[PDB]
């Protein structure tokens, strides 16, 4: 038992990492086959940054301005181009340590694992969650821009988010691997903001049901709900609606606990009503929405990757 | 900025990681060298798992009594012996990827990162705290004995934790490499159970200075107290004593914020006497104490590890 915000294993990505500099910006690059992948932002000094016109500033560019570094090998670009806000620089040599990989892009409300990194360098992992306003509370300092989230499916690795920028709130914004933003987000300086958010409702719902595989019940009640009127108290508590699918993707947790959904709900419901009153759950004293229905099943199962 | 519990990059220990059946159990062993390393308990059968007498089960075991899998490669096993509570099986393949590593025990209070495994596989990874009882709160399903816990600086792994079982209340009890148990602990089956902990009131204090750095402030007060009179207000609520060298190791967050540490003792000490008044603190509404100063400071400024 236990339950812990968990990370996939990152080997596969650390071997991925690269540093990107060209001209007084340094950043990260992931390195797949004979790409590397990068924010297009590298190519701006710190004058340019405000309202630039990236096609003029890339025709500027040589082959020779990208210093990409593998670790403490240097890679020679070839040829580089511009797929919506990511660079593709075309490096001689293809990463030998090249995963089985997917460009996926993911729905807010789901999850990805974060390998932060510095000058190509691998920092840390975490797990972070796509807010519905398509930011995410993420942990990024200078340097961090090209980190890269991630999931795992066996032996593949779904890529799904490049970092590009820090919100003035402290959140964080960037692209998929296709180089477009999630959310409203643009690589300029503008006063760009990130937007009201709401709770994930049916990762709250898979969370309650990981507390009680791992014993917290005293939120349980014999109480039940309809989706209706579960829906009228979320708009009341800024969570998002509760679909059908989300009650049907939470159906082998609820077979599992013999717990039916709606019950949960009405949980949820009183959760929301009366607060925790001084209790916790999963050590938490909040409502978590950053574990998914697959997350809860991933650990309480024991599902590995190769 | 933000603020998330963070692990280290996982690569170098995954490719440590191997499978060791015996019998009927399969478990995790740590591959580095010539050498694999798995909680002694493997050459343990389901009536042997009571009071075994550990030195009579070994002498039995043959050499090819043990199954190695390091992926879909078998490693041969010429070699047995017992260290305290891990066997030290050798094997007559050195481990490639073995990485830069010591065996290194850490004290309650600080923190490492854990790739949970099952069948020699990496599963997830995530940061814990050594607790003051001895104990961890783990994420760890049956399968995952012999998952390691380590920490990285630079290129160098420092293992410190072996996962060896669970105790009745889901919190989690293992060895140091050594096979030294932390904690009154026994591969048995006894009745042990984690006994009383605390809070680390040092990573609470580094985790208030984190709020501080990343915007939090209103926890913050003109008040102070002497180390004396902080003490007497920790017994009451079960932290644990704050010493002279915990404030020292305090200073550089002390120092970039600007808030003297016994005037960060203070503000604890009023969120210990009123609670938190709905608010939060880097996202908990609870007081947080498995960020050691280390891992502050790490975050909040970008050290990275090859
Ligand atoms: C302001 C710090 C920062 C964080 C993430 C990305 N870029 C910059
Ligand atoms: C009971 C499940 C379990 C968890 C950790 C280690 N061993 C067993």
């Amino acid at each position: 038992s236990g339950f812990r915000k968990m990370a996939f294993p990152s080997g596969k990505v650390e071997g991925c990492m690269v540093q990107v500099t060209c001209g007084t910006t340094t950043l990260n690059g992931l390195w797949l086959d004979d790409v590397v992948y990068c924010p297009r932002h590298v190519i701006c000094t710190s004058e340019d940054m405000l309202n630039p016109n990236y096609e003029d500033l890339l025709i500027r560019k040589s082959n020779h301005n990208f210093l990409v570094q593998a670790g403490n090998v240097q890679l020679r670009v070839i040829g580089h181009s511009m797929q919506n806000c990511v660079l593709k620089l075309k490096v001689d040599t293809a990463n030998p340590k090249t995963p089985k990989y997917k460009f996926v892009r993911i729905q807010p409300g789901q999850t990805f694992s974060v390998l932060a990194c510095y000058n190509g360098s691998p920092s840390g992992v975490y797990q972070c969650a796509m807010r519905p306003n398509f930011t995410i509370k993420g942990s990024f300092l200078n340097g961090s821009c090209g980190s890269v989230g991630f999931n795992i499916d066996y032996d593949c690795v779904s890529f799904c988010y490049m970092h590009h920028m820090e919100l003035p709130t402290g959140v964080h914004a960037g692209t998929d691997l296709e180089g477009n933003f999630y959310g409203p987000f643009v690589d300029r300086q503008t006063a760009q903001a990130a937007g009201t958010d709401t709770t994930i409702t049916v990762n709250v719902l898979a969370w309650l049901y990981a507390a009680v595989i791992n014993g917290d019940r005293w939120f349980l009640n014999r109480f039940t709900t309809t989706l209706n009127d579960f829906n009228l108290v979320a708009m009341k508590y800024n969570y998002e609606p509760l679909t059908q699918d989300h009650v049907d993707i939470l159906g082998p947790l609820s077979a599992q606990t013999g717990i039916a959904v709606l019950d949960m709900c009405a949980s949820l419901k009183e959760l929301l009503q009366n607060g925790m009153n001084g209790r916790t759950i999963l050590g938490s004293a909040l409502l978590e929405d950053e574990f998914t229905p697959f997350d809860v099943v991933r650990q309480c199962s024991g599902v590995t990757f190769q």
